[PDB]
């Protein structure tokens, strides 16, 4: 399943990863976790994300 931007994210550390609304990500682990590592298929760009700014794509 994959995951769209709620809203804008900009990252705090080199951990987390920026974003804009409407993104897309592949999610690569959900079960640490209210933050999952995903794979923007925009920019191929990795990094945890906050689950509460995605939702599944229709
Ligand atoms: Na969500």
């Amino acid at each position: 399943t994959l995951f769209v931007a709620l809203y804008d994210y900009e990252a705090r550390t080199e951990d987390d990863l920026s974003f804009h609304k409407g993104e897309k990500f592949q999610i690569l682990n959900s079960s640490e976790g209210d933050w999952w590592e995903a794979r923007s298929l925009t920019t191929g760009e990795t990094g945890y994300i906050p689950s509460n700014y995605v939702a599944p794509v229709d």
